[PDB]
């Protein structure tokens, strides 16, 4: 979400 984090949380 708001841009790219792993796969937790996008």
């Amino acid at each position: 979400l708001x841009x790219r984090y792993x796969d937790t949380m996008y």
